[PDB]
DNA sequence: ATTAGTT
DNA sequence: TAACTAAT
DNA sequence: ATTAGTT
DNA sequence: TAACTAAT
């Protein structure tokens, strides 16, 4: 299937994603702008065992490390009854400087849809924000304090992606995936594509140059480094479900 | 003094007021009303005692009057811990037929005094509305029930004259205060006279034209019917108090 | 005694 | 979304 | 755990 | 002038 053709292209067979064309990111403070380092919240035990497996697998994929910063946020607790964690980055969003919101609302992305064109395709990338490199400088940005009081791993962690909660980082993939697909886009004048953050859709007007599409797509976001989700991927089709918009001919 | 030489002009020597020149006013009610009867709300014997005295003096002079209608507001209790009667009249203000509110505000009022005029006298009459009377088709808009178990006195009495609590009191006494002081401003054409509903001030250049003038004024008011309360009087004076306002020279 | 109107 | 101030 | 924002 | 809902 599409699933055995470009292997690369999905997280389900492709591995961890990673932008190789991207440079890591610079984060610019606002010009006043000082650390900010609040203490960890204490946490519960049953809290912290939720959470710890999903460091110790972000420590794994090198997403995580150990690092010793003046900033530092508080990590949270949120829960179906699992628990996330969920770095509270507000402080550190108040100190980084604004970025223009160049990411279009759903609304008017959607009028830009030509009505010939309706066969769809509908991706939307997997972790889209850790295939975004963090450079070192402002990786001390986003430090949390991980401490596991029974095995004595107390100590500083932040990231080395764009991580979640930060106000800038919709925005910054959103360009960083324009820049990357520019090239695609002129190798396929013909074609429609619409970007929201991690949440693209194809169009063409047969479901040949859509398949033929669907093949390219796949092909340059996977030697890119980016994953797609199979299991919600709807490939050539004369209906789908985009940004909660149902797309079906041309309606809507 | 100014007393004796005019009895008829003030409250504290000429009696009880009547304007004899001006009709008995006819209230007319929206196209849609229809009498409105509230039950007098029970009353204590303090209250009652305290304001008996005012009804039966008003029974005396005539402006309080014994009657039967399908109208009926109810009279309230007011406390200085003496009790004034009060009748609630908002339910019989809703059907009553709106009218222009040609009253000036004070400061428009003010703005209409040159400065030349510097010598001043202000009057204020005494219980302006009981002056002008109601005609009889009218009277029952206004009745009250008046019951003074401790004498076997129970029973509706309403009003002779414009009612105190009537949303039209104000405008339709400074319309018949100007009629009647129409002549007199054409006799005086030197003098300003500044009417707001039942106060007044009068202002001339000289303190002789304004001594003239007063008499004049005050010659005029007690013919017509009007008193004017000689305790708070301020006759040819440079400076006066008027409406909060204290006008000195021409200041304010 | 009711009620129009107000952070 | 909690009670007053004044008015008649 | 905090907090921006809402009749 | 009384507590929430969601957001990080």
């Amino acid at each position: 299937t599409w699933l055995s053709d470009f292997p690369q292209a999905w997280a389900e067979t492709g591995g961890m994603g990673l932008a190789v064309r991207q440079a890591p990111l610079i984060i610019p403070l606002k010009a006043t702008s000082t650390p900010v380092s609040i203490k960890q919240y204490p946490m519960s035990q049953e809290a912290r065992l939720g959470i710890k497996p999903h460091i110790q697998r972000l420590l794994d994929q090198g997403i995580l490390v150990p690092c010793q910063s003046p900033w530092n946020t508080p990590l949270l607790p949120v829960k179906t009854n699992d628990y996330r964690p969920v770095q509270d980055l507000r402080e550190v969003n108040k100190r980084v400087e604004d970025i223009h919101p160049t990411v279009p609302n759903p609304y008017n992305l959607l009028s830009g849809l030509p009505p010939s064109h309706q066969w769809y395709t509908v991706l939307d990338l997997k972790d889209a924000f850790f295939c975004l490199r963090l450079h070192p400088t402002s990786q001390p940005l986003f430090a949390f304090e991980w401490r596991d009081p029974e095995m004595g791993i107390s100590g500083q962690l932040t990231w080395t992606r764009l991580p979640q909660g930060f106000k800038n980082s919709p925005t910054l993939f959103d360009e960083a995936l324009h820049r990357d697909l520019a090239d695609f886009r002129i190798q396929h004048p013909d074609l429609i594509l619409l970007q929201y953050v991690d949440d693209l859709l194809l169009a063409a007007t047969s479901e040949l140059d859509c398949q033929q599409g669907t093949r390219a797509l796949l092909q340059t976001l996977g030697n890119l480094g980016y994953r797609a989700s199979a299991k919600k991927a709807q490939i050539c089709q004369k209906q789908v479900k985009y940004l909660g918009y149902l797309l079906k001919e041309g309606q809507r």
